[PDB]
């Protein structure tokens, strides 16, 4: 039994101000409308987290994430925040290889695992993205490439750590590039990861990980994206700093 | 009218417990001494800027910093931080160019200089790291190495904007080697420092910037250190997380 899961990536918005009201917004609505079978997962830049953990309280349901974590424990890391200090302020999910880093950071498979070993040393639930870009699409090696991205990164992991993790495909070669990815080649991808990590460790172990939709997911989509059967919710980006349209998105299974 | 300044750069170090404690350390010794002609900054990690805040409270003299900040402004950039957001959470500082930096994420100058038009224009003070590494030294460039990290990274900027940064020098030659730099080599760099500075600027502009001396700077040698001209300062590493040591620093002018 896979959990479904709607996680806002905020990425670089927002201040202190625009941060609280849109944290209170979805708080409020998720308290009030008791959504009983979606876990909801903020994950706004790393200044928001302390004062968004206090607005969620004890919310049911609604958990504190984070967009990066250092793949080091500590030390001379200046910038870098590490995954004990994401656990100590509230954080229990923790955005790992999301595309623009993978871009702009060169985070190659080997730190992404470091980050991984972070992540579920401090008790984070790392949602790893993966992800193909056009040039792999313009190959047709789209399948191979996305497999191979998990292969480097997930396959060391024990039976009981690979439990312990969510997937969010992102689909690059369809944002900003003039192509689109429809629900079915969603519904493709995931089922391409399901079954590739069904080969590793199982069908039943394959069958209760969460893989998220990472691409163009709106209140417009969200229902049809969510309702193929090996996509388990999306990865949010410009619709988390929307309060309604975020709770249109959770209310879409 | 340059301004003694003793910023503590944490590093990536300590949770948000251990962040409140150190930081209520060293508002009660500043507050209870009366600490009066030096500026004190705090450059903890992202997540806690907010409670940090808090607890420097109206205390004088005290202020809150950052490690880093993004070259944009906002926008799809996951896991940065904008010098906007670190402005809105209470931070008037900001380090840019640290040499952790520079190694691990390989910014260049072209970069560093983004980071600086987005703290200026926030209101932020930004320190601006530079320093030569062991192999720089013993080619014999050291000094003309570190001059065109300046050149690069700075002389785009107005002399209005000139006149609101401050100088971190960092002898990465000297840190974790085996080799030492005695206080009179931080002055000749120091001072070969401000004389580049004036080739620009002019000298009385450049006699206004402080710069900080960004090697081993301890409560064993800060007085001797502080006391040459061209020292106006310290970027301080681990004697940062140590209040008693922090607050000796401070008192060592």
């Amino acid at each position: 039994m896979r959990k479904n899961i709607v996680a806002g990536n905020w990425k670089m918005n927002l201040n202190f101000e625009e941060g609280q009201k849109l944290t209170s917004e979805i708080v409020n609505m998720i308290r009030d409308e008791n959504i009983k079978d979606v876990s909801v997962v903020l994950n706004p830049p790393y200044v928001h987290l302390h004062p968004v953990k206090k607005l969620i309280g004890n919310t049911a349901g609604l958990f504190l994430g984070a967009q990066n974590c250092s793949d080091k424990t500590s030390g001379a890391y200046t910038g870098e925040i590490s995954a004990s200090m994401l656990a100590s302020f509230g954080s229990t999910f923790v955005i790992i290889g999301h595309s623009e880093r993978r871009e702009y950071f060169k985070e190659d498979s080997a730190l992404l695992t470091g980050k991984l070993t972070q992540a579920l040393e401090n008790g984070l639930t790392p949602i790893f993205c993966c992800g193909e870009s056009l040039d792999i699409r313009e190959a047709g090696t789209h399948e191979e490439y996305v497999k191979q991205q998990l292969t480097e990164s997930l396959f060391g992991l024990s039976a009981t750590d690979f439990a312990k993790i969510v997937i969010a495909y992102e689909p690059i070669w369809a944002i900003g590039t003039g192509k689109t990815a429809s629900s079915d080649q969603a519904q493709e991808m995931h089922a391409a990861i399901r079954t590739h990590l069904a080969s590793k460790y199982g069908q039943a172990a394959a069958d209760e990980i969460s893989i998220l939709y990472g691409g163009s997911c709106n209140p417009g989509n969200a229902k049809e994206i969510f309702s193929k059967p090996d996509v388990d919710g999306g990865l949010i980006g410009g619709a988390s700093l929307k309060s309604r349209d975020f709770l249109d998105i959770i209310k879409s299974f």
